[PDB]
């Protein structure tokens, strides 16, 4: 969905690093 | 579901980094 | 079932994260 | 059966990490 | 039988965690 | 046999939890 | 035979954790 | 998708490490 | 055997553990 | 693409590291 | 043969412990 | 052969627990 | 490709640590 | 390549080392 | 190749450690 | 080779333990 | 080979015990 | 071998505590 | 081997207590 | 065998601390 | 064995807690 | 056994420790 | 069994924290 | 159990921590 | 369970740092 | 919850910490 | 959430390195 | 996000020198 | 980012010690 | 990059101290 | 490179230390 | 290289200390 | 190499002291 | 080699404290 | 070796110490 | 070795505490 | 052996000292 | 052993501390 | 043991402080 | 035990405090 | 227990400094 | 508890302290 | 809670250093 | 909170101190 | 924040050391 | 910042004292 | 910065043995 | 840099004392 | 450098006992 | 280097107590 | 070297003092 | 060696007092 692009925007590292294990 | 989202705006790290694991 | 949802709620970090787990 | 209902508000953590493990 | 049942209220922390494992 | 049940209230840990593994 | 009953008793902890992983 | 590439210039460590495990 | 026996009571952990491994 | 050698150039150590082991 | 009792009493652990993994 | 026999006197660990694992 | 050379002579320790794991 | 053997004479430690882990 | 032998009289610690790992 | 044995009369200590790691 | 009996009589303490290690 | 022996009373500790740990 | 009992009445604690982790 | 009995009443604590690790 | 109930009765602190560690 | 009820009353703290560490 | 609510109430801190980490 | 809800009003500190260590 | 709230509000540092460690 | 908001204007620093590391 | 924000002008210096650490 | 560059410029070490473990 | 490059005439030591840990 | 550089003529101790850490 | 050498001369104890830390 | 050399007449202790540390 | 040798007749007591160390 | 010997009749104390620490 | 034993009547007392730390 | 008897009636003070660290 | 009892009735305060932590 | 009995009517303190450290 | 109590009625001072840390 | 109670109303300092360290 | 209020009313200033060290 | 309350108000320097190192 | 603010205007100094220590 | 800034303007040198501390 | 520029004019010299300890 | 500089010319011993600490 | 050389010059004894301290 | 030389020739005892500190 | 024979040669005490500290 | 024997007859006290420090 | 026997006849006190240090 | 004994007649007080000190 678009809910991974909201997680490209949390403001936490390892929420982004798991995101860019995803992308 | 839709819970999942729900989950994307819970505030924990490491809820939001499992919910990036299973997007 | 609805129980999971319960376990949406719940207060615990390690709950929340295995159930983003199982969504 | 309805005991994982009794293990879903077992005050313990991760009891009901492994009950969100089976739901 | 029935001694899941009582394994369900075993005060112990590891017990009801394979409890859960295995319902 | 009934020896499960013998190890069900056996006061140990591990023992326990390997009997609610085995059930 | 019967001499897992003498293992069911003995005082040991992982001896009785490998009983009730075979009863 | 583009993502990536806002993951790119993410100016975290961790961020930018996972990138590059993922290119 | 009856040898199995005689590693039933054999005074170690680790011996009596293979033995109820095996019985 | 060419994304990569953009991380090449990314003034962070475990970055490149990271770069190196996926050259 | 009967080597395998002469390994029965061998002062070992991880001897009598194969021992009884072979009986 | 009579070989084993020899590696059942062998001073060594792991040499007589590979051979228990082969008798 | 060539970029690999760039990451010969990258001034950093750990970056040419990683070169010399994939040369 | 001859890459590795610039990577010889490097002189750090821990490139040498991961050198020597490679030849 | 030659090189492990130019690697054999390196003068570092870890480097000859290395070395003897691999021979 | 015999370069081991070169190492065999390395002056160091860790050199040596790493030789008796691979004889 | 012989190499390992003059492993053993080497004076350091960290190499007689990886000696001891591999026999 | 009887190398083992005369490592049984080589007078450092750490050498025959690894003796132990081989018999 | 009957080596072990020589290791234990060894005066030493670390020898007799890696004895008596092998036994 | 019987040595452990004799490492149970050995004056030492960390002898007689792995005895009750390996009983 | 009953050794065991003579490590309960053991004056020392690290013995009766590696005692309780394996009951 | 029941001899873990004559270590829940030990008057020393780590016994106590242990014992609530395998209840 | 009921002994953890005897350990419950001992007037030890390490005690009653080894019971809460095991409930 | 409600234990853990005695333990949550216990005056200590150390206590009332690894409560909330398990909830 | 609602516990946790009232670890909320426990005048401790120690209890409400493992608190915001659990949420 | 809502309850980590509360922990963050405790007026603790160590509490604040640990929120800032679970945010 | 917007959270580490208001942590990110919080007057303290451990919860701002936290939250450095955190971004 | 932004705000790693207001931690950029926070007048406190401790601050930036964790804003540089993480860039 | 070029945030590193304010950080490397930032006029602290620890911060530029960091800085020069990230390069 | 050349950032290093600036940081080795830096007339600090602990920063050229880590810059030769990391070269 | 070549800094190294020029981290060689410098004319600080704690730098050369480092220096021969990593030669 | 040779460099370790010149830190082998380095007239500081600190410096042939590492030295002798790495040889 | 050598140079240890020359490091073993170093006027100074530290260099000998790691040199010792390091035989 | 014979460097320790040499080291074993060194004047120093802390040499040979070391020596005796690597025999 | 046979050097231990010089040490063991080295007039000091360090180094004695030293070496009833290593028998 | 009976070495250990000799550095028992050594007139030292931390000669026969080392001893008696290990017996 | 029976060493530590007669450095039980040494008459220093550290030896004994020592003897009772090793009892 | 009975040893420490007679450590503990022993008329110095710090060997009658280091008993009740040890009881 | 019992010998406990009679180190609680001590007339020492350090003996009952170390006896009310073990209690 | 109660021991600690007799320990409470110790006319001591030091004994208290170490009291109140265990309660 | 009910101990630690008889602590609070201590009239030492140790004791009740340690009481608020545990609350 | 309150009890930290009443050692709000208690009229001594180092115990209010304490109290504020605990809030 | 906010009995910090009431140790914020205590009149002694040590309270408020400590105060401020967290905050 | 704001209660720092009543602590920057408290009359006393300690507080202020720890304050600048903590800023 | 601003009140360590608040910090900075304090007329008081710890307090001005402690800014500096801080920048 | 700039402040440091603003203490760099304060006129006072210890503060350019910590200045020099952090330059 | 230069900053370190206007600390070089500064008529001050301890500003310029800080100075010296770190360069 | 050059301006230890100048720390070199500076009048003052404590300045080259630390000087000769940091060489 | 050479500048430490320069420190050789100072008239001061200090300096040259700092030099004989470092050689 | 040599520097040390001209410091050997350096006509101060303080320096050659230094020198007998690093011999 | 032979230097400490050019300091064990240099007619100083502390000279001879510090030599007996070092022996 | 054998010099400390000529600092055992060495006429002067603090030299064989740090003898002493040494044996």
């Amino acid at each position: 969905p678009e809910a991974l692009e909201r997680l490209a925007a949390d403001p936490d590292r390892e929420v982004r690093a798991a995101v860019a294990r995803r992308l």
